[PDB]
């Protein structure tokens, strides 16, 4: 293939997810068909999301897509610069419908009246759901596939509680949840953190996120978010309950929301990505090992060959390993191997007739490319412990490109010094928006946004320090980004 | 407690107990319904079957993009002139029009051939096999329920190509008797194998094939899966060509299938198996198998009266059976043995205070209103034995349902009465198209072609006559009033 990675990013993206047969275009600016080797990586992301919230008590369902004219702006849900990104349907066939309906861009203004009317008492709640689901979002900034796209795939969570206390509990299991699957499936390093008033959902009262760092482009991407609600929400669409032991005053439900999109299978290509294609986390990667035989003209023993293959692919589906034996005949082994490396598939298993009744076979793993021969009798033990260093190795090397990548700065001119580096940066904020829309402009003389406030910040604040001015209410991550 | 019989009045009797059993919740927009967990459980539970099973014929899952271009959708005879206003069509962006009008997808073909036409590029690619999960807007011709018909439904879309006709016509029906599967091996709904006659099947293809199962109560049958084979009719208009390897320089033109099955499955499972206190839920598709309940409302030994239900529940999930124990204390015992109920749990087990010190309980079943006693210490053997039992009944009960109101009409002379007691009846029949509407027009509203059954009920002889009686009669056709 022909990019690097160094030289100019968004082609090199543009080529691994098309020729590693992850992504084809479409008619429809902004939408993008997802193949099924990218989409099998959305399916195990999903499977494990799915056993987690489960242990929390949160049950999958299915809202409708259409939301009403009247009930869109029934309420202060969105702030006015979201309508321009609302995909308006207006006809049915030819015949013009009395009335608008929009597709949902988040599910907020269809789920919340119906809370309102199943909570009628103290014992309908909780209320924890979950749907896997696509929105539209006329996104205005350019789209390119993953990152940013104008019809996507995410799950949105909502939940509803009697109790603050419970509330602000299930915002950061559910935050540390995100976090796990970026580190434990993925093998992408995160930052968690809270939004500033500029960033955070205006229609909350605060919100928590993950970021991750793209070194080749320099840039952060914030990858699912969790808003804990308050009642915001629940005084706006009146999901009230009586408790009869505090006679006489309106309760207010307690609500969370959290969302996590296919912006994470955009984040994974652009880290691990090298200039032989694609590179897969093995506990993410539909096929972890793809059997060929080489060699690397005889008539009878081809088809035995072939018959080994399939007792090595047979024999680790037993051990759960995912497996694809590529038997055919039409391509060059050579030309299978490059194949398969463009879609990096973490191990490539090589038998051949000279190796076959060697009573072996040799193994090529993605991450660093140099290859290992193991005993045949060994080989669910050894190949899964292949499977499992591979891992490690991608968080490693990742998280010493975000160790070495994020670094302090306690003044402006050195902010700005290492900024344009391409690295991102703690500083002392003041926290107030005024403030912040200034470090943006004066970083552009793009410029760099608030990524988050972390949890965890590099060094401790110390007394009295100032911002830029007041004086610095946190340590705040700041860059460019997505 | 439920309000409507659904000897009585089957609208109002399916409105409540959808409702009331909590499966879905009305919304402001009409035809559209929301999918409690009640519900979107059962139908997880099909595509986790499903999906197991096209992928051992090597099916892949994918998505397409939900919005169609005008150009494409417009640009070959897809669809035919009836099929262009149930269509949704986005104009505008916020308050800035759009250049062009986007479709909502009323079906993928349309999005996915411009891909295959690209991903073919000789046989070594074929065949191609997709199936998506996915949503699917169709702004329909008539007023709507949930599940049986709406606006918006959940279903799944495979779509395959292939380079020879006989490997497509053998996926056509590979794929109908898994739909059956469904319908009979998860759902205990007996159906009923067809083609489709002219006018019904689709049109963009050559032939269809289709699932029927019938719902006594209101006498009618209903689609419930959908197999076409569609020869190279897209293949021709999508341009899906390759070249063929003995011939120098011709092209070969794919060989086409489309399969799709609905969430309307969920509601005639409702409309077969549901009795007049609620729904009955087959138990391999029931999201909870067992609910146990405490009953007899001292403390002291009421706290040892809740601790067993707990290793009832820690027991009987060692056998990988799903159960619930409804613990809560809120609400009284019978006010759970009806919320179940209504629920459709296929077993409730009610565990009252001197049971426990006889080492009993007393199990009930779903569909009889059965009721046993067993042990304590039998965990495995019991409690499977009636859930799989249970399944048994309600897979024979419509079984003997269906060949109650299946039955042959050979003449008009009965048919018209042997149709209108709430029958379904397959006739000698033409095959062509008017002599349908007349049997539909000379009926009431009217009795519609199923579908023409593979396997019907008598054998046909040369020289019969269709009920038009002018021309000679093709095949057994089955028929009635259908939804
Ligand atoms: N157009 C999009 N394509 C893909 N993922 C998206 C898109 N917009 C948002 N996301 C993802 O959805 C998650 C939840 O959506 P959210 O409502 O927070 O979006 P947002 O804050 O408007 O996004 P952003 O700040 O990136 O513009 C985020 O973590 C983000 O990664
Ligand atoms: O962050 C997600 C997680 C999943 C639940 N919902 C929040 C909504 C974000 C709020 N939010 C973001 N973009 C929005 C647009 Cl475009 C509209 Cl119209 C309305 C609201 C919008
Ligand atoms: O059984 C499914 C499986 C997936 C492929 N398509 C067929 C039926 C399409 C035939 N088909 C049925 N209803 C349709 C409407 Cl409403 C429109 Cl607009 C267009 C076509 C329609
Ligand atoms: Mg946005
Ligand atoms: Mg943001
Ligand atoms: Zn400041
Ligand atoms: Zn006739």
């Amino acid at each position: 293939l022909e990019a690097k990675k160094e030289e100019n990013l968004a082609d090199w993206y543009s080529q691994v997810i098309t020729k590693s047969e992850m992504i084809e275009y479409h008619d429809i600016s902004g939408c993008y068909i997802l193949r099924p080797w990218a989409y099998a990586i959305w399916e195990a992301i999903k499977d494990f999301f799915d056993a987690e919230i489960k242990k929390l008590g949160v049950e999958n369902c299915y809202f409708p897509m259409f939301v009403s004219q009247s009930a869109l702006e029934k309420e202060k849900t969105h702030v006015a610069d979201f309508a321009p990104e609302v995909a308006w349907v207006t006809r049915s066939g030819k015949t013009e419908l009395a009335e608008p309906i929009a597709i949902r861009p988040t599910s907020e203004t269809v789920m919340y009246p119906a809370y309102a009317k199943w909570v009628q008492s103290h014992r309908d709640l909780p209320i924890k759901l979950n749907q896997w689901c696509n929105v539209v979002r006329w996104e205005f900034k350019h789209p390119q596939p993953f990152l940013r796209t104008r019809e996507f795939l995410w799950q949105e969570g909502h939940s509803a509680f009697a109790t603050m206390e419970e509330a602000a509990e299930e915002v950061l299991q559910i935050l540390d949840l995100y976090a796990q699957v970026y580190e434990e499936l993925l093998a992408i390093p995160v930052v968690k953190g809270r939004k500033t008033e500029k960033e955070k959902f205006a229609g909350g009262d605060y919100t928590t996120t993950i970021e991750a760092f793209i070194s080749a482009s320099g840039r952060a991407i914030q990858g699912g978010t969790s808003h804990h609600l308050g009642q915001n929400f629940s005084k706006m669409f009146e999901i009230v309950f009586e408790d009869p032991k505090i006679p006489g005053e309106k309760q207010f439900a307690y609500q969370n929301s959290w969302g996590l999109t296919t912006r994470t299978i955009g984040v994974m290509t652009m880290v691990h990505g090298d200039n032989m294609g694609l590179v897969l986390p093995p506990r993410v990667a539909c096929v972890q090992v793809v059997i060929i035989p080489c060699g690397i003209l005889s008539e009878e023993d081809k088809e035995a060959l072939i018959a080994k293959c399939n007792d090595y692919r047979r024999r680790l589906l037993s051990v759960n390993i995912r497996v694809r034996a590529d038997l055919r005949d039409n391509y060059s082994p050579g030309w299978k191997f490059n194949h398969w490396e463009l879609k990096g598939v973490p191990i490539r298993l090589e038998v051949g007739p000279r190796d076959m009744k060697s009573c072996q076979f040799v193994a090529v793993r993605r991450d660093t490319g140099e290859k290992l021969t193991v005993a045949e009798n060994e080989a669910e033990t050894k190949l899964q412990a292949i499977l499992e260093d591979i891992q490690v190795t991608l968080f490693t090397r990742a998280s010493e490109d975000l160790k070495t990548h994020m670094v302090v700065a306690n003044t402006m001119e050195d902010f700005q010094k290492i900024l344009d580096s391409g690295k991102i940066v703690q500083i002392p904020f003041c926290g107030e928006i005024d403030c912040e829309d200034w470090i943006k402009k004066t970083t552009a003389r793009m410029g760099a946004k608030s990524l988050c406030i972390p949890f965890k910040p590099l060094c401790e604040l110390q007394p009295g320090a100032k911002c830029v001015c007041n004086p610095a209410k946190y340590y705040t991550l700041f860059g460019r980004s997505y």
